């Protein structure tokens, strides 16, 4: 048969199995429609889009899966698919919560490089305003009752900080993150996203999870302080806040949890001292390692 009589006749078996194993059947039609032959892939949408209502969790985790996939391969896919990804993003279900922060972690990047190198449609200019309050949506998620839902939302919020924050040249970045926009290539003049709105929207966000810091298990904890030592080494503009909030943490949680919280605190600020920005701060780096307990030797070690 052809490739588009399977996908319907795959589709048409879907609909009727009452398990899991329709996601085995869903995940061969995106194997058709995304790789086998990528035309097909906006003929399908609404048909793989429907199982977002299915009463399995996993079910509902393969759709939020399929629409990172569908924008990986075609982003202006967005336009089609936004309005389904916030309704997932809203889910009862935990577990369904935290895959749609994962998708828009790797999601929203890629919709503002779209959005400036773009001229931009007015149904770009509504899909950037619902990705724009998706993602502060996220930040609220900073808030969470879930701590598994917290973890990954600092996450989410730390992309959000380096996307809308400008690149130095002394920051460090991750290869696979070379590509990705910054802010410093979004127009002063863009028609319709405001540069402005983006560097406050970047320093709120930063103001968000340094105030998160202080609210929170040992875990949000230490993955919090992972994503500042990220956030100072890729945009060095911010060394000092990250600095502040760690003497913030160390002055002031089930006691039981002090030596390993202390452990990653003196393992991240050692990270922060091998940058070359933290020169400027060095004094105060070093007086925090040696009131954390640091090693004179380690310190020197960990110097740029």
């Amino acid at each position: 048969m052809t490739t588009s009589e399977r996908v319907v006749d795959l589709l048409n078996q879907a609909a009727l199995i009452t398990n899991d194993s329709k996601i085995t059947v869903l995940k061969q039609v995106q194997e058709l429609i995304i790789n086998k032959d990528p035309t097909l892939l906006d003929n399908f949408l609404d048909e793989i889009i429907a199982f977002q209502a299915d009463k399995s969790i996993e079910v509902r985790k393969f759709v939020i899966g399929f629409i990172e996939e569908a924008c990986k391969r075609d982003i202006e896919l967005l336009l089609k698919l936004i309005a389904n990804l916030n309704m997932l993003l809203r889910d009862e279900n935990v577990n369904v919560v935290k895959k749609a922060i994962l998708t828009m972690t790797q999601l929203y990047k890629v919709a503002l490089q779209w959005m400036v190198k773009s001229v931009i449609s007015e149904l770009q200019e509504a899909c950037w305003d619902m990705v724009s309050a998706m993602a502060g949506d996220i930040i609220l998620l900073l808030d969470s009752d879930n701590d598994g839902i917290r973890t990954h939302a600092i996450k989410f919020v730390e992309g959000l900080i380096v996307t809308l924050s400008p690149r130095m040249a002394d920051s460090e970045i991750p290869r696979r993150q070379e590509h990705d926009i910054s802010l410093d290539r979004i127009p002063r003049d863009h028609p319709y996203i405001q540069y402005n709105v983006l560097w406050e929207e970047g320093k709120a966000a930063l103001e968000q999870l340094l105030k998160f810091m202080v609210h929170i298990s040992s875990i949000n904890l230490t993955t919090a302080l992972g994503s500042l030592a990220n956030i100072a080494r890729q945009r060095p503009m911010f060394m000092s806040e990250v600095i502040q909030a760690y003497e913030t943490l160390h002055a002031n949680l089930a006691k039981s949890q002090v030596s390993s919280v202390r452990k990653n605190l003196k393992l991240h600020l050692l990270s922060v001292l091998k940058h070359p920005a933290s020169l400027e701060f060095q004094a105060q780096i070093t007086t925090l390692l040696v009131d954390l307990g640091t090693p004179q030797a380690e310190i020197a070690r960990n110097m740029p």
